[PDB]
Parts: structure tokens; sequence; C-alpha cells
């Protein structure tokens, strides 16, 4: 009858996109709104929540507006999906609607403490000890941690839960909760998997949990689907609800990592997602039942299609230093300028030659989570120009990540099929190349810039019926969104001989305090 | 009355360089002449004993003709003195005069299978086996090596021996053979030495290790001193004999880091020179009796003025890089563009954040004799810079000094009085800076530059009565010279931290296959 639009909330770290999707998942429409990242101490990050909030209805309130100007069809949304930044944990209260304090950020560090007071004490020196219902070890990152010290560090979060009004929430859950009024106080599986309170297998809060580390079970939101009603979009605040004609529903929530695997089509195990930045988060899907791992990785919900459909759960590893490590080849080393210089140079030269640039600036994550590891060269001559160095790193990217695939391999039991990419270097061909032997399969590259929103674009679309299922969904994307493949093309008199040279390169890495 | 001159004869290995000296020590003449470096295979290197004869002839015209504009009083030179790029070997004929083959140079490796069936087969284990006679391992460099390659690898070398005719000779027997027309076939102590074929004690060719690798006493020159008579330069090329007004003895003939010694003034025990150009070697003054070393360390002559004089040894210490390292970071890396921003840059910034560059692009060579290993860096963070970098660099190569000055001031008996620098980078302040620091000594960064070739004059001077003394040329040299030096700076604060770092940077640089 008429052209159907999905609307997604892209919930960044650094900015917060709104972007509509017409039902050939086209972007249509953009806007995009920074926020201040409030530091009050070295390792420390938050943000206004209320910012955000109005940075979301900026967006919402631009992108409708751009969109209404040049496609005459464009006459409301059939749903929004939103897709968060994770661990990042808002405090509030059910009556007051304003929150109580700046958020935590995931990376932010304030809760290292309680890290410690939880492994050498509640963890008998086990970080680990809740491995098997959380599917996490403990950290600086889920949002549990980060709730302990707002109710220690902060009185009016303290008094606020003496009250019996206090909310928690990972933006998702805040975002849902101010864009309907306040009706739904509401969560995601993915989002869930990360706050430390929740169930790998039953995807239901952990009283045990909340008992040990002392949140009670009732300053936290509900643990819906990915795909289903959440609630209605009913916020006059900037444009937005006007700008909305009539009472338009939020139909799909999902963290933005789990979000870049689902909108990369990953729906099957085997299928893996990577993200590439300053860093990068790789996520395979696993299948039907939460796979555990010895190489200290994540365990995690991928997705959820509905209120109690099949369960997608998922492995997650990370590198630290991928594209900050093409960014430091340059602002920090003069060997190029222009992202097209590089990608000549590294092709100026055959191979590497010997040599092996392990760019563990900030140690090895990874599998290999080392903190004494350092930036470090090894087997340099004088025939070593600075034009493989940088193939070298090219090899570095593509060789770690290997072994977070090699991990999930052990740790899953079966084989990666195949490897999305986006959001890193898409434009980067030869790295695809490098990258696409080392690991055996077909990399696939997305035409298609924002797959990451289209996550929860695809969320909303389904539980509204925009798109009928997911196996309609990969044909809309594999007929509209092309992309090119990027093939294996080397062998092991390179291909093995290349993971030997970086293990042997590895022991050399040490270089602590 | 008129002003008294002496000529030197400085046969590089890139270049011939003639210099006429007056009695105020002074250069008043100069003129150079390059000559091809052959790599006929990789690690191959030769040159034509004829190209290096004629441009010492053409050197010779340059220098006698430039002086008379300069100085018109000029009528003679007083003596000749021939300073040369050591164990390079040439084969030639005492009939013909013709070189009966080309002539492998000190860093070619087509000696690698010899040596090993000489530790092998006639060593039996042992690379220091024959160390208590030549002062030397069993390696590549040294002349014998080269001779017997000769001997069983070019087909008119061994016919030209069946007929008893050939002749043997490192370049400073060679080229004061051509000068002569045949006349003279001497050589010196600190050539000789480098032989492999004479008792390091006795200047006599080794009886055992004579007839051992089978060298024939005759293909042999007279081992003479360092300052008297040699022969006679009765050559016509480029006429030489012509130029020279009168008839020109030759009084000078030493090794080319000796003669930098000796041109230094470091005459007593304790006292070290240090030089650049291809290579860089540190040769300090050990004494009157020589002390033998256990560490990979070059025993070796110091300096013999005249048949009955006092003969100091001395020990050796190769490196390879100096500017070698710089012109990398320059050229291969693109680190920077012109040699004025390598100080910059290095002196722009406080420290090494605890990084190490070890610059070993060819191996390790000092008193840690380590072929497998390969330029490394260790210790990088996302703040460690270009800059950082180049500052490493110049310190990995002091620290390395260090260690050879440890294994002298072990193995000699003494510590450090002073130490001199001449090549490429003696015009480097921060350098010397942390060569002066490092150490613990003074750093004399000398006027006049050219100072190997004035070693080689003064052993023509002495023995011509042109000069009385070494202490008298001491007193001379100090009627001219200006002492720009370098004290040591810092305690144990700040010596025993870099260090302790490269112990264990060095600790991860075998690569090597
Ligand atoms: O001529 P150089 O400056 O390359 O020095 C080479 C050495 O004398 C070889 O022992």
């Amino acid at each position: 009858f008429t052209m159907k639009y999905v609307g997604s909330i892209d919930q960044g770290t650094t900015s917060t996109r709104f972007i509509i999707f017409d039902e050939r998942q086209r972007p249509v429409s953009v806007h995009q709104v920074p926020h201040t990242q409030h530091t009050p101490h070295p390792g420390w990050l938050e943000h206004d929540p209320m910012e955000i909030f109005r940075s979301a209805c900026k967006c919402m309130s631009v992108a409708i507006a751009k969109l209404r100007q040049k496609d005459a069809s464009f006459r409301k949304i059939e749903a929004i999906g939103i897709t968060n930044q994770r661990e990042t944990t808002v405090a509030w209260d059910r009556v007051t609607k304003e929150p109580l304090c700046y958020a935590p950020v995931w990376n932010d560090l304030r809760t290292y403490d309680i890290t410690k007071k939880v492994t050498a004490e509640l963890g008998g020196g086990d970080s680990m000890f809740a491995s098997k219902i959380t599917g996490l070890p403990v950290s600086t990152y889920f949002a549990a941690f980060k709730m302990r010290w707002m109710l220690e560090n902060v009185p009016a979060v303290a008094d606020a839960c003496r009250r019996g009004t206090l909310c928690f929430g990972t933006i998702d859950t805040w975002l849902m909760y101010k864009l309907s009024g306040g009706k739904a106080f509401v969560t995601d599986v993915t989002n869930a998997s990360r706050t430390f309170l929740m169930d790998l297998r039953t995807r239901k809060w952990s009283p045990e949990l909340c008992e040990k580390l002392k949140i009670p079970m009732e300053t936290l939101p509900e643990i819906r689907s990915n795909s289903e009603l959440f609630g209605y979009v009913e916020t006059d605040e900037c444009g937005v609800a006007a700008a909305l004609n009539e009472r338009t529903p939020i139909m799909g929530s999902i963290g933005d990592q789990q979000s870049a695997l689902f909108g990369n089509m990953c729906f099957e195990k085997g299928e893996a997602k990577n993200t590439y930045g300053t860093g990068c988060f790789l996520l395979m899907n696993v299948g039907e039942e939460a796979r555990f791992s010895k190489h200290g990785l994540l365990s995690t919900v991928g997705f959820q299609v509905g209120r109690d459909g099949p369960c997608y759960y998922a492995l997650e590893g990370a590198i630290a230093c991928a594209g900050a490590t093409v960014e430091w080849m340059r602002r920090n080393m003069n060997l190029f300028s222009h992202i097209t210089e590089c990608e000549k140079l590294a092709r100026s030269v055959p191979g590497t030659q010997g040599i092996v640039f392990v760019p563990a600036f900030s140690g090895l994550l990874a599998p290999y989570w080392d903190p004494s590891a350092r930036g470090t060269i090894v087997g340099m001559t004088l025939k070593t120009t600075r034009a493989h160095v940088i193939r070298a790193a090219l090899q570095a990217i593509a060789l770690q990540l290997n072994d977070v695939v090699g991990s999930m391999k052990r740790d899953a039991g079966l084989n990666l099929s195949s490897l999305r990419v986006d959001g890193g270097l898409s434009k980067n061909g030869l790295l695809m190349e490098i990258q696409a032997s080392l690991l055996g399969v077909d990399i696939l590259v997305p035409s298609m810039h924002e797959t990451t929103a289209l996550g929860a674009a695809l969320c909303a679309g389904l539980a509204a019926g925009v798109w009928t299922s997911l196996e309609e969904v990969k044909a809309v994307s594999r007929r509209e969104n092309s992309w090119k493949t990027v093939s294996p093309s080397g062998s092991a008199m390179e291909r093995e001989a290349m993971i030997a040279e970086w293990r042997e390169a590895l022991k050399r890495t040490k270089w602590a305090k």
C-alpha cells in the first residue's frame, strides 16, 4: 500500500546518529550529533544522559525533516529500533524522571577497586568464578560494577535506593524510558548479557549475583527480547514526537556490537562480524547454545528475534590498536600522509621479508591478554624499508585477529564460515586480501555504510512486519545493498609460516614497568 | 729553509685519497679518487687492484700539482707513507706484475665454506685454535682465508703458482709493489697482523700455519716495521716519479685503523680511537705486552716505530653501523629528510620512554658475537614517536661501544684516559654526549678532520727525521689543534638505567633464521 520506513538510533560512545531506512535497507536520511566526553579523572569517562536523549531527539527531529523534503512518499515511520554503546550505566528515579548522576562509560575505570574487591574476596582469587552464569569475567566494563560505585560514591544515588525509587539502566533502557515518557522501563538480552547481573542460559536476572554484589533485584528494568514491542514514542522533546504524526512504536533494542553482527546478516553459526576503528570487536555467531571459553573470551547473546524465539548466542574478542596503528604510522612516524600512499607503499613490496611488527602498544588484548607486552619489531635488516613495516602492520591486524578466530574455533566447535567487515578499513583493499587469505574463508565487505544502525532497524522491521522473516532479510540485502567479496589468495608456505613467524616473534613482546 | 713536506696515500674502501702534510702537521694538498665496488654475487665485494693503483697515482699528481699553485716554494717530498683498507687481499704475479684476478674486500663473505673446513679439518672445533699466534678468531675477514679461496677458485692463480711466479699481499704490499715496479715486496706489522699467517709476537710467517693452510714462504712479503725504508716510487703511471721532482723513498706503511690510532696521538695505553666511514672500529692502546681476549675481540698490533722500537699492541672491536643507522632511519624509513633533523628531533625529546632500538641490521658484532641478531625495537607505546626512535638509535651505538670498552678494560688491565672521534658522524654533539655519559670519560672532537692520513705520514716523518719523537710530535700537534670536548653526565640514576634496558633489550634480538 505505502512505502515503508524503519528508523534506527545508533548511540555511539562519541556521537549518536538517527538513520532512516526504506524497505530495501537503504539509508535514506541521517543526522549526527556528538556529546561531551566529561573526563573527571585520568581513567574516568561519563556522559550526560539528558544530553544524549536530546542529541537523539535532534537526530530524529532532523533526519525526519530532511527526508520529508526529498521523498514525496515518506509520511511516517513503522517502527524505531535502538542500538547503543554497551556497558554504559545510567542512574535515575521513577518519580522525578531526571537522572541522578552522569553515566560512567564502558571503558570508564572508577570501578577497578570493586574489580579486585570482588576477585580477591568474593571470588577467592578467580575473576571467572561467575563465567558460567554471566558468560563474563570480572572487569571494569559491566553495568554491575558501575552500579556498585554510584551506590558507594554518590549519596544522591545511595539515598535514592534507600527510597526505593532508584532506577538503573544501560543506555538502551534509559533511551526507551525517556522516549516513552517513563512508561516502559525495559531492556534486551544482548545488553543484559553485559550487566554482570544476567544469566547466560535462561536470560533472566541472577538473584544470586544481584545478591552477592548487592544491587536490589528491583533497581533494574525487565529483560525483553531483541525484536518485539518495547513501547511507543511519546516524548515531545525537541521536534521528535510531533515529527512522527501517529503513535510510532519502538520495536527493536540491541547492543551495538551485536547489532553489527545482526546487521551484517550473520544469523547462522560460523558467520562472524568484525568492526574496526581504534581497535576491534570480533563477534562470531556460535549457535543455539551458549559456548564457553578457556582463552578468557566473552560469552554473550548474539540476538533473539522475538519474545521467546530461537536465541542465538555468541563469542566475542577485541584488539585495541587496529586503525590506530594505521594512524600511529602517520600521526607519529612520517611513514606516510594520505590513506592512499599507505596502500601504494605496502603493495610496492612482495612480502615482509622476515620482519614482524607486533603493535602491542597497550599490550595484548585479543586472546593473549598480556599487559607486559609492548610495541616491538624484530628481524629488521638493511633491506628493510618503511614500505615493509607498513605491510607487516597490515599482517599484524590480520594475524592477531586470526588468533581470536583460532580461539573461537577451539571454544565453539565449528569453523568460521565467512567474515563480514565494517567501519574500520573497508576502503583498504589490500588489508582485506592479506586478511582473507590468512583466515582461509571468504571475507565479505558491504557497500552500505550503516550496518550497525541497520542491525536495530531490522529488529524493528521484522517485529512490525516490514520484512517477513530473516530469510527475506538476506535476499533484500542480497539484491539491493551490494557487497563485493574478497577471496583467499595465498598458500601454506606463506599462510602457516606466517603464523609460526608471528608466534616466534611473540615471545619477545615482554617489556613491563 | 723552505717548508718540509711528506705524503700519505690513504687508500680506503670507497676511495683513494692522497694528502700532503707540512711540518706543522697540516694538510696542504688533497685529492680523492673513488673506485668501483663490485658485488659479483650477494654478499660479495671486490675491487680492481689496478684501478686502486692508478687512483693512488692520479691522486699524487693532483696533490703534487695543486701544492705548487698554493705554495710555489715546493720542490720535493721528504718521504711517503702508505695507509690502507686492511684484509682486502690481492693476487698477483712476480713476472707479469698484473693482478691474476680481482681482490675480495674485508667484508666480503665468499670465504664461508673455507672458514668451516678451516675450523673443521684444520681447526678441529674452536675458532680460537690459532688465536695464540694470530691473535684472531677464524672468520671471513682475514687474508689467508681469502688467499686459499683464490688458490682453489681462480685458474690463473694456481697455474701461476705451479711456476712459482705467484705473489700475495694486502693492499699496502700491493700498492708498495707497483709503486716501485716490482723492486719492493714488503709489508708492515699492522697489515701482516691481519692476514692470519703471521705470528703475533715474532712477526714471522707462522711456520706451522704457513704449511698448514698452504701458502709458500716466498709468496709472502718481507715483514718490516711501520717506520723505515720500503722501496722507491720508480713508477711512471700518471708520472709520479716525474712529479715527485726527486727520488722519493717509502718510509711509512700501516693499516688504516691503526694509522688513525697513531694519527690521533694514542701513544700510551688506555687511550682509544673511534673511527667512522665504512664501518666503525674502536681500538684502545693496551700496552707494550700483548693482551689476548676471550670474547671475540681481536688482538692486533698498535704500531712499531722502526726495526728496534717499542711495539705497543692494542685490541680492536668492530661495529658495522654508525651513519648507517641514520641513513636507514632517513632513506629506508622516511623518518625525516635531512641529517639536520636527526640530531634536531633526537634532542627535541627528553628520552626513549622505555624503548630500545637495536640497529643490529646485519647481525650483532662487538663483544656479543651473534649473527642471528637482527635490527629490533622493543618497548613501544602509542606515545612513542619518530624522534623517540631517532633518540633510541644513537643510544644503541654508545651502549655497544661501552661493552667493547668493558671487554678491554677487563682484558687490557686499565681504565680509560681519553677517546677521540673521526668520520661522518664525529660532527654530532648528542652522540659524543651520550658516549661521554655512558663510558665515563672525556671525548675530544678534533679540528683537523683527516687524521687517518696523518698516521702514515707520521711513520714517514719520524723515520726520515722530519720529526724527532712522538712527544715532540705531540707538541707539534698541540701547537695546531683545538679540544672540542664532551665529559660524562649522570650517576647510577641514569647510567645503569638505559643499560638495564639494553641488556634485556638485546635478549630479544636473535631472529635470523
Ligand atoms: O676503509 P674503511 O674506512 O672502510 O675501514 C675498513 C677497515 O680498515 C678494515 O679492517
